Order: structure tokens, then C-alpha cells, then sequence
């Protein structure tokens, strides 16, 4: 099956599903995400072994509350037709489907992508085809399979969702610069090659969330919500926390909160040397640890870790350039950076997202909230996450960001919107504007006075 | 001046501009477009008499409204900083800029568009990088010398608007894939290149405005406002009126009535080839016409038209790629199309948005809002105008689109955005997203009920 032949079934299933109303929409839509609910269990086992990275009960817990977190969100939404009228501007809103959308999933989180993406992608009528990650394309064509499954059950029109299992580099391009729009969540590569398909496209970053925490907070509140975190699913989340900022004042209070929460603090120069040429080979992530559990990481650096370790915290060099451990770390791994007081702190984040991670994530502990605010306007990061676990930055039950798998990073990380990634994105918003004659136009003096 | 000098001196100076305060920045936007309104007699002469197309008056009229509009609506609009606090969802939304602006722009209107693009990025703390149409450069590049005048006048900080004056293919290529941000105002050559340039971008799309006449309206006010918005800046504007749908019941009342607002109405298929052969030259457009006068078109094809016409109509062979004179016109001319009944002339304007110009603006003359509104749901469009010029489809004292020289026409013109192009688009919009601990966490049923 050619790229050019899934276009065309995607286009005559867009043309039929167009027909759908919102209630019928809304139908397909609730039962996509929750077969990903009731299969959770077989999903993240295959995930977790076919990938080899990541936790078991951890994918679950994702897609648990992915798949339900996003249908409680988007369940009352209005996306077909006519959904809203504004008549102090003389407007009429009115939603269209934009066509056949081309979604490439990650190798992270190969399950609740192709879901999320499918449920925002039919919810605006449209259809999508999924090319997954190689080395996750048998667990990624499983939720294909059990979701196409339930829209058959409902009569659905055939092929709203496709699959393009294991494409070449020119498979994927071709399937990029063919659809009406692209989603592109994974590696800076792929992402790069959706905004240059000559195709509008939605596309995320490499994450490197900073952590702030003020001083006075509830320290070892901090620490277990960094914890939680950074361990989650073995450190893959692309939001997970990457650092530890603390303040040099109740620098030895904030370690040994982290300490009383399972977390391995190293101090020692040489041997936090060897968890860093462990980590990092020439300035870049050692593949053969990503996603790995702490003991993994700690037989291979040759460092006697203790059994119950959660995450392993490692005293930078400095901030910035100055320590490549201050680079993401796809692994329950967190850098320890000590600061002198607030202005410093989101310097020392500051520094760490010009390395890498600008437009994503960023995390603060703290009950001040003139801080928190002074944080959230220098800090180049699309999101900020205050007094919680930062992987709850793509949806939670208790903040209020907007249920996604795909994280956007602005233009920082090169992406086109600095937002997590909705129903939203996927439809043409289109106004029918009246002529106001009520209005007065303003002169000269009513213009530039 | 390298591209890469201008990349540097535009980072440098946008570093500045980010600390300026939301009244700081609105002085300098206020500014630019007040150049452009206290000089536009000059600059629509010279625009004019150097792409050698288009009407002065009706330049002039452009940069009075343009500029006027533009300011007007976001002169009250927060853009710098926190800007909105939404407790209940515990968000608070921070508007950040993306950088550095790449704006391409067109031949039709040089001096709005780099105005608008300016007073757009300078809104939001941002810098652009102008790169003019080859044939418009001298008074693309004499609007940017007037507004950095003004802008040097109040110690704004130099190289926040640039220029690039007659940039090769390669030049324009090594812009976009330097900036943070990308405007791709011209043709689709143009616009293509912006969404392959591997950076976020806004592009437009080729214009087609269909017009409906309904059954029953005035007739003399449908052709007084069609007439108005074709012969407008002698046919160039891109969400121009292209066509005249009118019910076969009342064609002869619909086309006396353009012919009574001076339009020359031609019905012979002989005299109408000789339009279509000197308009359309292997199914493109004559260079040679675009943007010239009725009589400049009239002595072209051989065909005597009497003084003081305003428009051509000229009756088409039939709906769709029936008939190249459905395709995009960019000249004082219109095709006349016959429909039966409603849901066909939905049909026969579908027909030719799928021949050219799908995604960007239609215009309808009706009292039957059940009508306006079967037209705004069906037909894959941006923006419906009803009962005024489809000419104000970029901004109006009477209408509620939002006033712009950029009109995004969706995923089908291959553009990022469905809507006119706004201050709002070139800013990152982020969340500091508290805990909410009110929120009870929905249960099983609760959540799939």
C-alpha cells in the first residue's frame, strides 16, 4: 500500500465522515479513547517490551488518564458547523474539518499519541494517517487495530484511521507533503521535516524542564513531587523534571528532603563523572540508558546505588554550558544546582533552556506568588507548573492545561504553537461577518487623538 | 548586508525591545501606521507608477483605511507580560514574543503590508525583516525608511524593522530558515517555500471570491457593492469579487442593474473569446493586463467598450474548469454564472473553488440569514461577506473581521490559520497553571457515563 493510495482512502473517509454530525462525531470519538482505557493493561506490556523502555505500570496510569482526561475535555466542545455567534461583532463562527492530517508518533509514548491525535483529529471530522516510530510500529498498529475495531462496531466510515506501518524516510516525506495538515510529535528530525513539507504543521520540542524550588516551601512537598516525576516511566516524558534549583540557604534541608523520598544523592566529582561519561557519549544521550531503570544506570557507571532508589541526583559542575548533565536526560536522572537568591534561580533555568529544551516545560515550587509570576514572564517556556509534579503540564484533573500527548514549544522550539495541542488545531475556524450599520466610523481626531 | 547580519542585528535589537512595557510598545506601533496614513498620497504615486498597476485613489484609500483599522483595534490590546488570569482554571496567560519576524511582501500592496506585518511584530515585541517583491522594492523599502524615521524620532532601538533589498531566491530561502517566525504575503511560489523553510509560518493563499446574489434582494445595491469591490485597486486585491452567481429567474434584473452602475455586460461567445484569449494565456493569467484599466484590456482584445465602464462581466461557458474565466481575475472583470436554485449556486461557487482560490473569502447578498448561513457551512472558505464589497473581508469600521494585509486562507491554501493575521499570531501565549485542589477527580462513571 503506497503513500499515494492511503491519501486517497483518507479522503474519501474524510468526505463521508464530513457528513457527520456533532453528536455523531462525538460517538466515535468517546469510544476511541476508551478502548485505550479498557486495554490499558495489554498496551503498556507490549509497549514497555517492544520498546524496551519505560514502566509497566506507569504506561498504564498514562493511559488511563490520557484517554480519560482528554474525552472529559472535548466531550462538550462544539466542532461541527456552527458553534458560536457573536453578534457585538456582527460574526458568525462556523467549524470546518481541514482535510487528511499526517501524524508521526513517538517511540515514547506509542499508544495514547495515536489516540489522542485521532480523537482531536475525528472530533473536527477529519481523517488521519499514523506513521509510527520503527522501533515501536508493532504496539503503535495494535491501537490502530482495537480502535478501527470499536468505529467498525458503529458502522463508522472505513479508513478514517491508517496506519503506515514501517515507512522509509521518503514513505514518511511523502505522506507529510500530501496531507492538508501534519502533527510531528518525537525528535528534533522529524519535526524539522514537517515545518518543511510545504504544509502547515503542528509540531513539538526536546524538553528540559527546570525546577525552581523558593525558599520556605514545604521541602519535602517539593521533593516528592519532583520525584514523582522524574521517575515516571523511567524519565521518558518529555515534560518530566530535568533539575533541581535549589537555594544554597537550605541547600543540605532541600537534598535530604530528596533523600527522604528515595532519591541516591552524589556529591563526589569523580563519581558523579562516572554517571556523566555514562550518560552522555561527545555531548549526547547514551541510547542504551534511555528509559532505564536507576539500577541499570548504576551497574553500567559502576556506582553501588542502594535497592529502592527512585531517582538518582547528581551535584552540577554549573549552570548552563559549564555541565553536560544540565542537557534533557531521558532518564530517572536529575541535576543538583544550588542558587544565591530568586532572579538567579530563573537565570540558572534560564541558561539551562539555551542549552537545550527553550519553549517547553518548566516546574516551580513555591508559596510566593510574586515569584511565581516574575518566574512565569522571563522564562522562555510555553508552560509552567506550579506546586506539582511537572509531567501533569499535558493535562491533569487538577490544573487547568488543556489534555494533550502533544506538547507544543512555540517558537522556540520551533514549533507553531506555544500550547498543548487540541481539538482546536485540527479546524478551520471561519467567520460569516454582517454589516454593521450601527456602527460609526471614527475620523481623524477619533482615530489617532 | 548579509541575511546573516540581518538576523544578527534583528536578535540584538529585539533583546532590547523585550524590555519595553505595553505603553511603550503602543507608542511605536501607533506611529508606524501614522506614517503611512499622513504620507500615503506619496506612497500610493509612487507604488502605482512603479509596479505599474493599480489606481492612485484607490491606494490612497488603502493606506487610510489599512493603517486607520490596524491601530484601532490594537491600540487597547494587552500583549506584553501577564495579560489575562482565568482563576477559574487556575491559569494565568503570559504573552511572550517569538523573535525575529521574516516578512515577504507583495506587489499588489507594498506599503500596507510591511506596515501591517511591522505594527504586528512591534505589538508584540518583536523584530521583522522586510523582503519586498522585486518589482515593489523602491517603495517597500521608502515605507520602511519613513516609519524608522518615526521610530528614531522616540528613541526606539535601531534595526527593529529591516530591509532587504533585492534578495536572490537563495537570499529570501536563507532568510526564512533564519528567523524564528515566518510572513509569506504573495503568490503561491512564495508561500510554499515559507512552509518548507522548517520554521513555524503564515502564509495566504490564491484568491477566488464567488458572490452569490440571492433571490428577492436588491439588485441594485448587490451590484453597486460587487462593481465597488472588483474595479478596487483596478482588480488586485486578493478577496476581489471574481464572479456574479445570479438566479436565472432574475438574471436580466441582476445584470441591468450592473449595467445601470456602470458595468459593460458582453454575451456573445465570439466577443467573449476575445476577452478570454487576451486574459488567459494556456489557462495563466496575462501579465500584461493584471492590474490595468477596462480600456487597457478593452483595446487588448479588439472590443469596443464606451467611457467611463467600471467593470467587465462576461458570461461564462459554464461553472468550474468549464470556463478559464472562473479562475482568479486579477483585473476589472467578472464572470456571470446562471444558477437555478440556492443549493446549486452553493454548488456552482464550489465548483470553482475547487478549480482556484479554496480557503479564502466569499461574498453573498441576501435577507434569508437561513440562506447566509447554508453558504457559510458548505463552502470552503475563511470569511463570508455579506451584503457589503467582499473587498472588506481585510478589515472594515463596519464588519468584525480583524483588520489586516495578511488573510490566511486555511489548510486548503496551505496556511497555518483560517483567519486575517493579527498581532495575536506573533506572540507565544503561556500558562502558569496553579494546583487546584478544589477539583474532585471524576470516577469511572463519572468519567465514560
Amino acid at each position: 500500500v503506497s503513500i499515494k493510495e492511503l491519501i486517497e482512502k483518507a479522503k474519501v473517509a474524510q468526505k463521508k465522515l464530513e457528513a457527520y454530525s456533532q453528536e455523531q462525531v462525538d460517538v466515535l470519538v468517546k469510544a476511541l479513547g476508551k478502548v485505550v482505557y479498557d486495554n490499558a493493561e495489554m498496551f503498556a506490556k507490549e509497549a514497555v517490551e517492544e520498546t524496551e523502555m519505560g514502566v509497566y505500570e506507569d504506561k498504564v496510569a498514562k493511559c488511563h488518564l490520557k484517554s480519560g482526561a482528554i474525552w472529559n475535555h472535548i466531550k462538550d466542545k462544539k466542532t461541527v458547523g456552527i458553534i458560536k455567534e457573536e453578534p457585538e461583532r456582527a460574526l458568525v463562527y462556523v467549524a470546518k474539518p481541514k482535510g487528511v492530517v499526517a501524524a508521526t508518533t513517538p517511540i515514547t509514548n506509542p499508544v495514547v499519541t495515536p489516540m489522542c491525535n485521532a480523537m482531536a483529529a475525528i472530533k473536527g471530522r477529519n481523517t488521519i494517517i499514523v506513521a509510527p516510530h520503527p522501533k515501536a510500529k508493532k504496539v503503535s498498529a495494535h491501537t490502530v487495530e482495537l480502535m478501527n475495531a470499536e468505529l467498525k462496531k458503529l458502522g463508522a466510515p472505513e479508513n478514517i484511521i491508517q496506519i503506515v506501518e514501517a515507512p522509509s524516510r521518503e514513505a514518511a516525506k511523502e505522506l507529510m507533503e500530501s496531507a492538508d495538515v501534519v502533527i510531528a510529535t518525537g525528535g528534533a528530525g522529524r519535526v524539522k521535516a514537517a515545518y518543511s513539507s510545504g504544509r502547515p504543521a503542528y509540531g513539538v520540542g526536546p524538553g528540559n524542564s527546570q525546577v525552581i524550588v523558593d525558599k520556605g516551601y514545604d521541602y519535602n512537598k517539593a521533593a516528592q513531587d519532583i520525584i514523582t516525576g522524574r521517575k515516571y516511566d523511567n524519565g521518558i516524558i518529555c515534560s518530566s523534571e530535568q533539575s533541581v534549583i535549589a537555594p544554597a540557604e537550605d541547600y543540605d534541608k532541600v537534598i535530604a528532603a530528596f533523600v527522604e523520598n528515595g532519591a541516591f544523592y552524589v556529591e563526589d566529582e569523580e563519581t558523579v563523572e562516572k554517571f556523566r561519561s555514562t550518560l552522555f557519549k561527545d555531548g549526547k544521550i547514551n541510547s542504551k540508558i534511555i528509559g532505564k531503570s536507576v539500577q541499570i544506570i548504576a551497574d553500567l557507571a559502576g556506582v553501588k546505588v542502594p535497592e529502592g532508589t527512585k531517582v538518582i541526583v547528581l551535584k552540577g559542575k554549573g549552570a548552563g554550558e559549564k555541565d553536560v548533565l544540565c542537557k534533557e536526560k531521558m532518564c530517572p536522572v536529575l541535576v543538583a544546582l544550588k542558587y544565591d537568591t530568586f532572579e538567579e534561580a530563573v537565570e540558572i533555568a534560564m541558561a539551562n533552556y539555551m542549552y537545550e529544551g527553550a519553549g517547553h516545560t518548566a516546574g516551580i515550587h513555591s508559596d510566593n506568588d510574586e515569584n511565581i509570576r516574575y518566574a512565569g514572564t522571563v522564562l522562555p517556556i510555553s508552560r509552567l507548573v506550579v506546586n506539582q509534579p511537572a509531567t501533569t503540564a499535558g493535562g491533569s484533573f487538577n490544573n487547568g492545561f488543556n489534555p494533550t500527548t502533544t506538547l507544543g514549544c512555540g517558537s522556540w522550539g520551533r514549533n507553531s504553537i506555544s500550547e498543548n495541542l487540541t481539538y482546536e488545531h485540527l479546524i478551520n475556524v471561519s467567520r460569516i461577518g454582517y454589516f454593521n450599520k450601527e456602527a460609526k466610523v471614527p475620523s481623524y481626531e477619533e482615530i489617532w487623538g
